[PDB]
């Protein structure tokens, strides 16, 4: 019964990894200011009248220097374990992995937080 261990495993993990998601926006307060990691931090106001509208706060969300590391380890080892499976599991087919609507959603949701290692800047 390790293989089910693996999949409840897992489970917490994405579990966990959403509930820190929670934690992150539960302590992330955007009118303090917000900005690109570092220098340039911008405070911004919401204009009803121009109809354009600032991407800045939607693209950037202020992630704390603990917040951003453990997910990133957890995301990792979700990614490891979900391709751990992958390669485990075969069973007479290589591809049609990524059409069935599970491995789209679990790669854009982790590999960004590995890409995020290479550029201090868009962590």
């Amino acid at each position: 019964r390790s293989s089910l261990r693996i999949r409840l495993f897992n489970f917490s993990l994405k579990l966990l990894t959403c509930l820190l998601y929670i934690v992150r926006v539960l302590l992330d307060d955007p009118a303090l200011g917000i900005g690109c990691w570092g220098c340039p931090k911008q405070n911004y106001s919401f204009n009803d009248s121009s109809s354009e509208i600032n991407w800045a706060p939607i693209l950037w969300v202020e992630r704390k220097m603990t917040l951003w590391a453990i997910q990133v380890i957890v995301a990792i080892i979700s990614f490891l374990e979900t391709m751990l499976l992958i390669y485990l599991s075969y069973k007479g087919n290589i591809w049609e992995q990524i059409f069935r609507v599970s491995f789209v959603l679990e790669m854009i949701n982790t590999l960004p937080f590995i890409i995020t290692i290479f550029w201090p800047p868009l962590r």
